[PDB]
């Protein structure tokens, strides 16, 4: 049965993985990965975990299973958290949050259960996105179109062109928006922006796909949400998928959720209830640890601020580094002006540098980058920024 | 869009928990549900897991990404339990394991796998079985076909019409076996009739998928995978489906393994890289916690010798109820026969009673099975015995 099997294709973020671990250089530099690193170059567990986890440790007398939804205070947290205290989605109980193995998980739970229990045929994403959104949709038989969206001699949002692009989208697709700090450009609307891509959706009849993945990582926690409160205000119907995995540091937990919004309390269960049979038919129930981790930090007011300052420091990290980058591009000799990287949020970037470009920065330099130009900002300290930046000098 | 979608069914195992919480009887007795329960009533944590979690908290320093097939000592240690130490399949390096989130998730990645890969288009599983099995199957567009199974006269397996069933089985079909602890029956193939099984298929040319929730439970992890053993022993090609849910009591973590076996290792290898494109397409990489506490365990001296003694615990209090629930009818004036009873297998039996029987008591004696009969035999203990057995002697 096996005896034919096509291998899978490569796969260049584990094959750039493989060949930075294998460089026996001293000064490589790994910009590559999806993951926050510290000034030390580490991805350390968060303090605020860390004190979670001990006291899981002291408390749990049982792991049977949590229900298909995962833990309730998980959910009313996340949904908090999303649409702010207050929001009369919340009050009119439109919204049901399940508990997911990561955003990913939430992805593919809402691909099955769009693919299963409504018309849907087809997803938006921009142009270009994270590689992923393309697999977990086309797995659940899925269309994947592209709408553009980066402006390659600005380094800007192509707003016209975004626009333009989607008036192809029929009533009934759903169009996915990255919440904020957009992987890989680092490119987000501004609220004026959102507000009017709210409005486009409504009268073309898109169902909203929204991916948080970084929520804290652009300016904070309930400024990021902003663009999705604006859909959220407009629309009967949403989905969203959040990710624990970087703004608490919770990467090989899996913690993530999948939210479903509808017109009211009486449909949004009905619906839900089908959300649930397609996380039954998968993966059964979630996995408790990390999610317990979260929703014991946002539960407790001690606990809840030391991670919220722990937030806001990989936040104003990564901030003063795309300056510190700027500026020290501006003085290495750099012929180009890159003062957009400063407007662009979260831990990546399009650096513009060319497919040729990044394959030259590994080959003679070890400074590792995604074919595309994506660098992880994280991946920049104090130390290894002069010869960072040199070596782009060099090859531009 | 969700304006019209239909509500999942009920659900009998939530609706069974939820009626079993709201009685308001001193004396009620859950038998209906799927996990181990201690003479106390309890499902605890195990002691080995708590101190290896103790462990993971003093020394983990980072939550990076696991790889998409997890933990590698993890599957070291699942390929050794499955096939044992010195495997000619593990020395030829014919098997490749991913941790999967569960069971479930492996059976999913599993039919995922196989949807996707190969010209699979039915897997056939006993009647009865465990019920998701079959929505998993269905959610990757998978055809679910019934082979007889259980003796409903004699209590027993009806082997004759088991592979008259299976004759209809073409070429190329998946044929699902309990590894050992048959859900819901307690049924299990003998060692002579798992070695008639393997020829069968090897002729008749069937994929063989192996499920294995209760490896232990039987009569030893080594002796429980014996039926397992002599399918490797006769075929190029199977796949396993394992969960350390109920061995580690670690239902909540998800805890699991699908291992694929092929011809050779250029093959296994081949075929494997396209099994990890469809757990990416899924939940992306598996949750470290719950498999990190195994591979701890297992790898570990101490830890899984004290883990081992308290696996063999729980089979053995399972087997002393097995022997006082048969006693204790016998005594109590029961119109049948029930040694059936202690040949039957692991956390389940069929009592044999009818679906209005249960039903009765429920409603009179506090009683709860499942409707097809299906009790949990961890779920008695010395104290919830007699009673046990009037209410049921009562209704037969
Ligand atoms: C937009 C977006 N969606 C989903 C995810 C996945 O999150 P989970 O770990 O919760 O499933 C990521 C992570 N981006 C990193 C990891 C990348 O560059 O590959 C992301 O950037
Ligand atoms: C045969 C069989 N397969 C798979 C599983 C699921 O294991 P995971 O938790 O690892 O996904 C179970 C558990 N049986 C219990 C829980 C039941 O009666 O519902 C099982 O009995």
């Amino acid at each position: 049965m096996f005896e034919n099997i096509t291998a899978a294709p490569a796969d260049p973020i584990l094959g750039l993985a493989d060949l930075f671990r294998a460089d026996e250089r001293p000064g490589k530099i790994n910009l590559g990965q999806g993951v926050y690193k510290d000034e030390t170059g580490k991805t350390p567990v968060l303090t605020s975990v860390k004190k979670a986890e001990q006291y899981l440790l002291e408390n749990e007398t049982t792991k049977n299973y949590l229900g298909i939804d995962g833990i309730p205070e998980f959910g009313r947290c996340t949904q908090e958290l999303l649409f702010g205290k207050g929001s009369a989605l919340i009050n009119d109980k439109r919204a049901r949050t399940a508990q997911t193995p990561g955003g990913t998980g939430a992805l593919r739970v809402a691909a099955d259960f769009l693919a299963k229990n409504t018309s849907v045929k087809r997803v938006w994403v921009s142009n270009p996105s994270w590689p992923n959104h393309k697999s977990v949709f086309n797995s659940a038989g899925l269309e994947v179109r592209e709408y553009a969206y980066y402006d390659a001699e600005n380094h800007t949002l192509d707003f016209d062109a975004l626009i333009n692009s989607l008036n192809e989208a029929q009533a009934g697709d759903v169009v996915l928006f990255h919440g904020c700090c957009h992987n890989p450009t680092g490119i987000d609307p501004t609220l004026e922006q959102w507000q009017t891509l709210a409005q486009l959706s409504v009268e073309k009849g898109w169902l909203p796909l929204f991916d948080f993945a970084q929520q804290g990582f652009a300016r904070g926690l309930e400024e990021d949400a902003e663009g999705l409160r604006a859909f959220a205000a407009m629309h009967k119907e949403l989905i969203v998928a959040s990710s624990y995995s970087k703004n608490f540091g919770l990467y090989n937990e899996r913690v993530g959720a999948c939210t479903l919004v509808a017109a009211d309390s009486e449909t949004v269960d009905r619906a839900f209830s089908q959300m649930k049979a397609a996380i039954y038919a998968n993966y059964s129930n979630p996995p408790a640890h990390g999610a317990s981790v979260v929703a014991t930090i946002l539960s407790n007011d001690a606990l809840r601020a030391i991670w919220e300052q722990e937030l806001t420091d990989m936040r104003q990290r990564i901030q003063r580094m795309r300056q510190l980058f700027v500026n020290t591009l501006q003085e290495k000799g750099a012929n180009r002006d890159f003062s957009f990287i400063i407007k662009q949020n979260g831990m990546f970037s399009f650096s513009g540098l060319t497919k040729e470009q990044v394959l030259r920065l590994r080959e003679e330099f070890g400074v590792y980058a995604v074919a595309s130009g994506r660098v992880n900002v994280a991946g920049m300290t104090p130390d290894n920024m002069a010869p960072l930046c040199e070596a782009i000098v060099a090859v531009l």
